[PDB]
């Protein structure tokens, strides 16, 4: 009767460093990145947890975590202990030796809460999910784990840790990275790829970390570690992201992103210029809660012979002055100033960056704040490019203030 | 060296019923009015007071407030009085036995101030547009000994005729007070300009309290300052102007000192699609003196569509968060919060209240739209006067303010 | 899978007056009626609905509800719709308007529900001391396939008669409801036991503005719940009781389930002073199912003084922030936040609302002290009965009540 | 006109270790530590911001910051960046800082965007009420480059201070650090004046100056030892008097200022708030101090019959304490203090969260937060089975842990 979510911790693990995002990356942790328009990463699995019904989370950070730490202050900031709600920022010769060390050096923080559950979440993927519906499982299933897991086709499976489970769906292997992944029993093609959520009763979880913290084999991680001793010893449990996603009705399957990749994260937000996009973020049933000040409203001026301040298939946030400047296929963050004769196209634009006179831009993420020069021109030479900027392969180029100063 | 403002209440008269604004305010009080895209008209008072550095404030209501009410509670909600400030918001009787006036507005709320014993009252109209720095205000009235300054508009002789107007002696001590004069009385030194009074009074806060009960005991009052009060210390007492120029707290954007009554659909209408121009008279990307509203967090505007027939797209134009524009060509035009735009329709010259839909293939031009009004599909507007005159309010200047009963009435 | 309270609205008839109550409530709605040293009536069933889980929230108020709107203001200023939470303050009035009745309170706010459109409407009093958790309740309702679910406390007979009372069948269903019954039907299998209403109720959405839109074209209709759509529905469609005790959230440190309507003087006085008690009918120490209400930052309380002739001290007592006891004795009492008490004096079995000052050499027992009052030095109460209800409010069992209007017109 | 306040912002040097608080700084910064029943010594430097109009906050930490950063989350969290507010917790993102003066050099970034006229620099580790506008005023007037704020203290006792030399009109000429003989003041001898470590800068001047230190890889980065040593000596520094600036309460016989540096003085500065006229008047709603406060029950007194009885005495207590049977002299307790049956508290400072067991009997002591006491425990009875099992001043306060507590089988 009374939901499983009232008891629960939503632990958040967002130490992940996002290495393959290169500079995007350099002074934020992939957490912190800017995703939508308005929110970061991290936005989603918190708000997840709120609209889920838990009322307590820890963050646990690790690397390059200011401003990640600062947006969780600003944001973050509405949980009153009187109520029952609660949020931890819980920063690291003094890291956490793995995902598992994170909740062993912070019992102490859990314990006095006392939660019945904990839901353990990676805090760098985009994704809507409904978290009691795996509570619910858990404790009906009488796991000792229940484990978030993807379908995806076979062959994408080669790059995530992958559960090998029968026709219960308990899992009884786990790979990472299998080359030739286990394909789901009566259902080949198609295997279960880890999410990195787990769902624990709360003591099972401490006695599980404290053994963890003794033996001097472990790498301290949940999904080398924790759960493939789990899998060996205890009962482990897949639960299916297709039973628990919330997707609206205008989107057509299940949302889940890693943004792993330049190219990945490019296209993931440029995506959201679509007609119909993938990620639904007018789903007012199931809110993205973020840090967000009071702004003036986005201003388009000028409109004449050789210059039209517009925007076309194009989102663009408040704080933005569209000035003699024409957009295409692109998303702008807030506060952008784009001006006179400049041009966008396939472009990802980060927070408060300056776009000059003349410059014309294609096919690039602009980093926060950085300011074009005035002239510049990005997709016209893929060679030069590749030369002053960091470019993909596919021929995104993530263009840093560090790289400007250098031209 | 203690600046005046922490020893100030800003007591905001918010009962304004925009009688000429029609339609626009049968369901909200004036200062609720929405303006600039995010912001009520109400915000600017509340800001200036804020940013003034004045910690307490009251906001007295009177007729169909409960929507102003409501933006109160949950946009200036951050006061906390054992920091020592306050947010009082003080609807007639007991959040018949309405205000019988403005002067009463004060004095039924007496037992409201006295606790927390201000040393000044700044008395605040919560139905203009304007930025000021109200500590030069309270300055002067210390430092010059006045029972009462008021703030006052320099502005042109013609211009004054619609306003209440001081006259001036040498040293801005106001000697009368005419209300909306035929030939206003002018400025010593340069004739040409006349003083308007804006509504705002600084008083000693015991000075105060006792003409609001001077003035709740005389029989024959009208219990307003406008009319009661402040026409009598005007003459029995010492009354001195103060010069909007002074106080104004202009941008480096901003070319003139800025104040807007929009008292008409037209004047309303003018100075939210103002707003529009590369270089408006108001700055609302200014930083340093910032106004303050109920504002929620919002998805980004979306502009979608891009064929043959139908481009998504805003020109010499202003768009709020939540907004989707699909299909639809603006054009100077000023969008709030929530708009939903649909294909092959089209806005040029329109302020475009909150959450309004525009159905495919409308076409509308030189208006005003009500908050949530859901234009139905093909509509024209902005083409025959005779028959935009028939069905919508419309000013002589060709403006249309469009709200959802006009709609439903819609068969003709 | 997925609990119900996300899919309900709360509905708080904020608008009981409190009549016996007396002075009490002279200026203040019963809801805004302090209980326990910190909080008020009204806040139980807000923090009830918010510890179930219920976001969205209506607060309705009738008379005097000033006070009320202002603690709701500041207490309950944390809800944010784009979170999907929501609290609604519904004034009577925007004078002219006054709610015909508690039907008539949801009636006219149906444009206020409707736009959030829940699935579930919880319509609760606000002017009981209890703790529940209503998700049990709206399952029921949605298992019993009913068209109202109605909360019951479970009384012996012969209380009952105080009581609206339910008849019930073995599946309790409700087939008949009197009003104060003088002999009250039993529970089937459990007589001796009768079901009194609550005055709280969980419909569906759409079945409740159906039912309070066909109670409003009804002339003959008082617009109540109590008197006219319920009974309706008992009658003519289908009602269902549910248990009080099965979702009543009692602590380990509650001997029952706790439900106080103190509708009287005495029984006002009686449930704040047993909160003195070793072991009280109320923990108030829970953490599990917490109140929230306005607070703020105070100091601690402090006790001077310890010669010959005087010592301030509290024994068999509670005691809020910023009470300073100096010299003073306290015994079984309950004090409020504020509260000076000075040398040589003394309280016993006293509740002593917010802010009271009790001057030197007074000795007051069995009373009831009203926020704000100062006592004036040396006042005797609780040695002389005639001399006591001359100048008081005295109950038959030797309560006064005392507020300032009552120690103005003193002098013996 | 326009009060200088609007365009400064307060930095505050929260990283001090309280060395001489022993264990009660064991896991937390001196700053953390509580003071006066419900706030923590920090809150007075942020209160002393707020209450001068100072909207810009900063917040330097170092070691054992941890509930000291959660304390200002919590409790600090309603400035907002679009009203011109804004409070920024910069614990040092290797690289500790170096010092005072570097603990402000790496937030250079923090800093300029917010691009404030004035820098005052704040000792978050005092206890002290001041109206920072005066020093501003000061400052902008005098034209100098540094002012200092300074209390007016006899010789005698200035000699464990930073004492600034002075001359007619307040220039400092001189900083000596623990001077034996203290240069008295001109034309008042036997009052010298005490640096309060409270630093009223340009902004511009500050980062030239703090960038300028950050060279010289000689330096000890400290404002103290370093940049403040310079400008006296090669630039413009002058003083500001403590008594020109505090708010002193009508109910308070001289401006206040602790440094609470040692157990004693710790012990005192709260024990004296039990006083009938305290020092510290903490019911001045007029210059009020802000902290992180919860919604409590009342305190509650229960018991009381011959062999027991719960009350308070000469005391200050609480919210969500219950003395149960428990009798309190001269004490003062903070949140959730729990004193049961036949128990004595006497001259005790209680921390949050103190579990007093039945028949326990309690003398002189400062007991940490959380700290359960067992039943039947004597303290202050006997002072050399104290000072084995307790860390016990020359004055003989007990300061009681709980890990002294689990070491007890004596
Ligand atoms: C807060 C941002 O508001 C906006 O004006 C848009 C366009 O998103
Ligand atoms: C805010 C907590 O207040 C109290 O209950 C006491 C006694 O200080």
């Amino acid at each position: 009767v009374q939901p499983l979510a009232r008891d629960a911790m939503a632990y958040v693990l967002a130490g992940g460093r996002g290495s393959r995002l290169k500079e995007l990356t350099d002074r934020r942790a992939k957490p912190a990145v800017y995703f939508g328009g308005k929110a970061r990463i991290i936005d989603f699995a918190l708000s997840n947890a709120l609209n889920s019904g838990i009322r307590r989370i820890g963050v646990a950070t690790q690397y390059k975590a200011h401003s990640l730490i600062r947006h969780l202050q600003r944001g973050w900031d509405f949980f009153r202990p009187e109520r029952n709600e609660s949020f931890d920022i819980l920063p690291a010769t003094q890291w956490y030796e793995g995902t598992a060390d994170a909740v062993y050096q912070n019992i102490d923080i859990i314990e006095p809460y006392a939660p019945e559950y904990m839901v353990i979440l990676a805090g760098d993927h985009i994704y809507k999910m409904d978290y009691e519906y795996m509570l619910q499982q858990h404790v009906d299933s009488g796991a000792d784990v229940t484990i978030g897991c993807l379908e995806v086709p076979r062959m994408e499976a080669t790059g995530f840790g992958v559960m090998h489970v029968n026709e219960k769906d308990e899992i009884i292997d786990f790979i990472e990275k299998p080359a030739d992944p286990p394909g789901i029993p009566g259902n080949e093609g198609f295997a279960l790829a880890s999410m990195g959520i787990y769902v624990f009763h709360t003591k099972f979880l401490m006695e599980a970390l404290r053994r963890d913290a003794a033996d001097p084999t472990s790498s301290r991680d949940f999904g080398k570690d924790i759960i493939p001793y789990i899998v060996e010893h205890g009962k482990a449990v897949a639960h299916r992201f297709a039973d628990s996603c919330v997707r609206s009705d205008f989107e057509h399957e299940p949302y889940w992103r890693d943004v792993g990749t330049i190219d990945a994260y490019w296209q993931a937000n440029i995506d959201l210029t679509d007609v119909v996009p993938d990620l639904d973020i007018y789903d007012k049933s199931w809110p993205i809660w973020t840090y967000a000040e009071i702004t003036p409203p986005a201003k388009f001026v000028h409109d004449d012979e050789d210059r039209r301040g517009s925007a076309v298939s194009s989102v663009v946030s408040g704080d933005c002055i569209i000035s003699g400047a024409a957009l295409n296929r692109s998303l702008l963050f807030t506060g952008v100033r784009a001006n006179s004769y400049s041009r966008l196209e396939n472009a990802v634009v980060l927070p408060s960056v300056k776009i000059g006179r003349h410059a014309q831009l294609s096919n690039v993420v602009i980093d926060h704040g950085v300011v074009i020069p005035e002239g510049l021109i990005v997709g016209e030479d893929p060679e030069l490019d590749a030369k002053r900027f960091r470019r993909t392969e596919s021929g995104i180029c993530l263009i840093t203030q560090s790289m400007i100063d250098k031209l």
